[PDB]
């Protein structure tokens, strides 16, 4: 069994999702605001006997084997940019979300309030709100942070969460409540999103003991089989007589696995290892990061010129000026994360809230696909907007 359901661990960085991330996977969570993909898999398991709700083969409080119920991924991101990029962009494909609120701090803190908005503009109601580090704090602390959270969530898209004060068994059982696996068309058309790429072999291996490159992939619908030929959009860039265009990687389904669970079919949730024919330096390194896969001419157009819909962020985090909200203008160069793809463009046309860029780097997408917004707000690269492809 593969990971039915991708949650998302949001929160500030400080308040606990990190921790917890851990202790439920086993998997300590880890120049442009790239799009980068952080997964961890738990495997939820109750024993008959007891009821308990554990990860553990055997029985926490009755050493009896437990029976497996669901496997579920948690998504997470190197940093709050990033995480919010991630979201914005369609990259993380959540079916649902735990936010983690410290106890010892205000509530709202700017973070927090921000993952919420992506939570709400991301149309993601399946939330479980947890209310970490209550032993800290005392009683009337404790109180007026749970009412502060009411106060946060009230009229937002978490208003009906459960607020849980923090057990393993007491989360996996409100993960299983709260964040049921959705109904999915078994025969949809099968695309794929490519969260990372490698080359397996070790140093000094022999040509003849060589592995296909290996995909990271994050399935957005349908199923892909082992044996599937399959097509790899945007490809590569080749100079064949006197062009330079970019020419599309085919190869063939080897293998697929969850983790290291070994697999015969795929489909969403979590990330997918999947074994191809290309040969390693082409998946290297994460090279292929971005792309789109899918069955030969299935693939949604080559885009390397989009008109979008945008629409500014209202955000709390940041300084100031720095916070201040600005609409886009012509010429303007900015940074986009579209699926697991990232490139720069300019403006060439902005008509109120919409406008036409061109892009660095070609993209493999479909009209109506989620779209991240940055601008370099000082020396660094920062997330102004978010929207949607609409040309
Ligand atoms: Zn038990």
């Amino acid at each position: 069994s593969q990971a039915e359901v991708n949650i998302g661990m949001v929160g500030h960085v400080d308040h606990g999702k990190t921790s917890l991330t851990k202790a439920l996977t086993g998997v300590w969570t880890d120049r442009g605001i790239s799009i980068r993909l952080g997964y961890a898999d738990c495997e939820i398991r109750k024993c008959p006997q007891c009821g308990t709700y554990t990860t553990k083969p055997r029985c926490p409080n009755c050493l009896a084997e437990t029976e497996f119920l669901r496997r579920v991924s948690f998504v997470d991101s190197p940093g709050h940019e990033t995480l919010m990029a991630t979201m914005l962009s369609g990259a993380s494909l959540m079916d649902g979300a735990i936010l983690v609120i410290a106890a010892n701090e205000p509530c709202p803190q700017p973070q927090t309030k921000e993952h919420l908005m992506a939570l709400e503009i991301l149309g993601i109601d399946k939330i479980i709100i947890v209310q970490n580090k209550i032993d800290l704090v005392d009683e009337k602390q404790a109180e007026e942070n749970y009412e502060q959270i009411k106060e946060f969530v009230k009229g937002t898209i978490a208003e009906n969460a459960p607020i849980i004060p923090i057990n393993i068994d007491v989360l996996l059982k409100a993960i299983q409540d709260f964040i049921p696996t959705p109904k999915r068309d078994p025969d949809a058309t099968p695309r794929m999103y490519v969260a990372r790429s490698f080359d397996i072999n070790k140093p000094g291996t022999e040509i003849k003991d060589l592995k296909g490159g290996v995909l990271g992939g994050a399935i957005i619908q349908g199923v892909f089989k082992v044996g599937d030929e399959i097509e790899i959009r945007p490809g590569i860039k080749v100079t064949e007589g006197n062009k330079t265009f970019w020419k599309p990687l085919t190869t063939k389904i080897v293998s697929l696995a969850a983790g290291n669970t070994i697999l015969r079919k795929a489909h969403p949730g979590g990330l997918i290892g999947v074994g191809t024919t290309l040969d390693p330096y082409l998946t290297k390194s994460d090279a292929l990061t971005g792309s789109v896969v899918g069955l030969p001419g299935t693939l949604p157009p080559i885009r390397e010129k989009i008109t979008i819909r945008a629409n500014l962020l209202d955000r709390v985090v940041g300084t100031k000026e720095e916070l201040k909200i600005e609409p886009l203008r012509t010429g303007e160069v900015l940074m986009l994360n579209i699926g697991t793809a990232t490139t720069a463009g300019v403006i060439t046309s902005a008509r109120g809230d919409i406008a036409d860029i061109k892009l660095k780097l070609p993209i493999c997408a479909e009209i109506g696909d989620r779209v991240a917004i940055s601008r370099r707000v000082g020396s660094r690269w920062r997330l102004i907007g978010y929207g949607t492809i609409e040309g």
